[PDB]
């Protein structure tokens, strides 16, 4: 029974054919301190964590390694498999990746138990999963926007027709958001505080009536905590460079289209997916900026892994 895995730089999902996502689990490994040797991946490593049993730490691994993609993707399709066989594996993939990496890729899913494994580039399976109509003549666009990447792309015909994968995404959103503090209150926040104040009041523009927050972090002359009140105006001012960079590379991708695959795109509208799309009002901006329909997918945070199972309907097209 085949299956679609997607080996998000925080989030990992496999989606099984015939029943849809089955497991959702962190993209987290635990090792041992000394030995080196991965004892845990995902909700094992989690709970390991937690059970804490010393000489162990966790890492991000997708935030790079062959045996280190080989264990975890061992521990997911393993996992997953409730078991009528070696399983074909869909791996998605950024955008960016090499061909040495994907072979790469590929290999270690194959080390991993895969009968035979495919892959496809993050912003196909995106639109597939958003339900844009990838296969028809016409022109689609979808922007993926993850922790790691922001990954544009215009598809017909069953493929990409051009795409750009840019590394400013959720991640970097909380680290302008870090900055910024650390600039004008001469406080220095965790990455758990940014990620909150990003999610609690974060806006891409307009902030008007999203509110306040209390945070707390480091004194830099002191090295005290403190307490302070940021407003939404502060955090969309922090994120302005990077919601016009995201905007950037929209039009960029759009300046390297076809003309009748842009007027179709500005028809039918551009489809926002990935944890990152729900920054407030970034569909807005976007649309204002380009003067072009933006809307944001439906289940954004699962429409990358849903496409990824649906493409293993479409095995040959990526074999
Ligand atoms: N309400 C929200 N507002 C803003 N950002 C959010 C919100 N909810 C989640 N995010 C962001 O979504 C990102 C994770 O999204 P997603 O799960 O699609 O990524 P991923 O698949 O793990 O990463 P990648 O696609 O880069 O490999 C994080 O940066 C997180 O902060």
């Amino acid at each position: 029974k085949d299956l679609g895995i997607d080996l998000g730089t925080a989030n990992t999902l496999v989606y099984v054919k015939g029943k849809g996502i089955v497991l959702r689990e962190p993209s987290v490994v635990a090792i041992q301190r000394d030995t080196k040797q991965i004892v845990a991946v995902g909700n094992e490593a989690k709970n390991m964590i937690g059970r804490t049993p010393g000489n162990i730490v966790a890492l991000r691994p997708m935030k790079a390694d062959y045996e280190t993609t080989a264990t975890m993707m061992k521990y997911y399709i393993r996992k997953a498999i409730k078991f009528a066989g070696k399983p074909y594996v869909m791996v998605c993939v950024p955008y960016g990746i090499t061909a040495v990496e994907e072979r790469a890729v590929i290999d270690a899913t194959r080390q991993a138990g895969a009968r035979d494994a495919y892959t496809i580039e993050e912003p196909f399976a995106a639109a597939i999963g958003a339900n844009l109509p990838v296969w028809e003549p016409t022109g689609s666009m979808v922007v993926d926007i993850g922790g790691g990447t922001t990954e544009v792309a215009v598809i017909s015909l069953g493929g990409i027709v051009t795409s750009q994968s840019i590394r400013i995404a959720g991640d970097e959103m909380d680290e302008a958001i870090i900055q910024y503090i650390r600039k004008s209150y001469n406080l220095m926040i965790g990455e758990r505080t940014a990620e909150a104040i990003k999610m609690e009041i974060g806006s891409a523009g307009n902030p008007e009536g999203i509110g306040n927050m209390e945070i707390r972090g480091r004194d830099l002359l002191t090295g005290l905590p403190k307490t302070i009140e940021i407003s939404a105006e502060e955090v969309a001012e922090a994120l302005r460079d990077t919601v016009y960079a995201i905007v950037e590379s929209v039009k960029n991708t759009l300046e390297k289209t076809p003309p009748e695959l842009a007027a179709d795109i500005m028809d039918r509208g551009i489809v926002l997916t990935g944890g990152g799309a729900l920054l407030r009002n970034l569909d807005k901006v976007i649309s204002q900026e380009t003067d072009m329909p933006v809307i944001v997918a439906e289940n954004p945070l699962d429409c990358v892994a849903i496409g990824t199972g649906k493409a293993l309907d479409h095995i040959d097209l990526f074999k």
